[PDB]
């Protein structure tokens, strides 16, 4: 990937070792492709360049249908990740907007898909720690991708034992990826936002939960129930949860 080949138009944000701009990549077809261009302070030590690193040599490997895509790298100075875009943009900000369109089998379907992206982080022990509506794009209307925006606490997504003694397991991760479908059955609403973060964990403790969003299926929050364990052995692995979202789909799609 050539550097003239990419225009910059905005700051999308800043990231933990610098700036985040908001791109175009043109390729060999001449079609414009949105991007997310992420930079390394110089002044970095050669500990921070490597941990910048680190996230192109990873998302290289990764190739899942549900799971963000790295356009290419330029590591010559200044060293630039590009990272693909969508024009949907982030999915929270999608459900907001098209909260009167959406139907719940496609609530279901993103759920599903998120899952399946999951599945294949769980089968190679890798766990995400911040899985929220934030860290996913569109692609498509039919076509979400995770990703991880974050720096690296997001206290009403957490488990009991990520709250408590900052544990992230794969286990841990199902409990904060029930809390996301929460989120796109609820059309992008943000969960527990009648609390403050201190306020969490004494209401988790006491055995309160997320109430069921008006249109999700009563079979689908009965499988969000059981990822909210207190008990991270007994909630489901993602690998399984895929064959549960899978059933709900469809009889979701039988139903419609
Ligand atoms: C070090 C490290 C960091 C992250 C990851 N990592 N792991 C995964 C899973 C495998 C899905 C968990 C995904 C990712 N990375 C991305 O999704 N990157 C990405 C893609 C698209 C746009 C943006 C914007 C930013 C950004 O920093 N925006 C600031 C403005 C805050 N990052 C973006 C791996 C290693």
């Amino acid at each position: 990937i050539a550097r003239e080949d990419v225009v910059l138009n905005r700051i999308l944000g800043e990231g933990f070792f610098g700036e985040v701009y908001e791109g175009v990549y043109t390729n060999h077809k001449g079609e414009k492709i949105n991007v997310a261009v992420k930079t390394c302070k110089k002044d970095c030590t050669l500990d921070n360049k490597e941990k910048f690193m680190s996230e192109a040599v990873i998302m290289k490997n990764l190739d899942h249908p549900h799971i963000v895509k790295l356009i290419g790298i330029i590591e010559e100075e200044p060293t630039w990740i590009i990272m693909e875009l969508y024009p949907y943009g982030e999915l929270g900000h999608y459900l907001e907007r098209n909260k009167n369109s959406l139907k719940v089998l496609t609530l279901v379907l993103y759920s599903l898909q998120i899952c399946k992206a999951m599945a294949y982080l769980e089968s190679i022990n890798c766990v995400h720690r911040d899985i929220a509506v934030r860290n996913i794009l569109v692609a498509s209307p039919e076509c979400v991708k995770l990703g991880d925006f974050g720096l690296s606490l997001p206290i009403k997504w957490m488990s009991p034992e990520s709250i408590n003694f900052r544990r992230f397991t794969t286990a841990s991760d199902v409990w904060m990826f029930a809390v996301c479908m929460w989120e796109i059955l609820s059309f992008g609403k943000q969960p527990f936002f009648w609390l403050e973060n201190k306020d969490v964990i004494g209401v988790l403790e006491k055995g309160d939960r997320l109430p069921k969003p008006d249109l999700c299926p009563p079979v689908l929050y009965t499988l969000m129930t059981r990822c909210w364990d207190y008990d991270p052995s007994d909630r489901p692995r993602f690998t399984e949860l895929v064959c549960s979202l899978s059933d709900v789909y469809q009889m979701e799609k039988d139903i419609a």
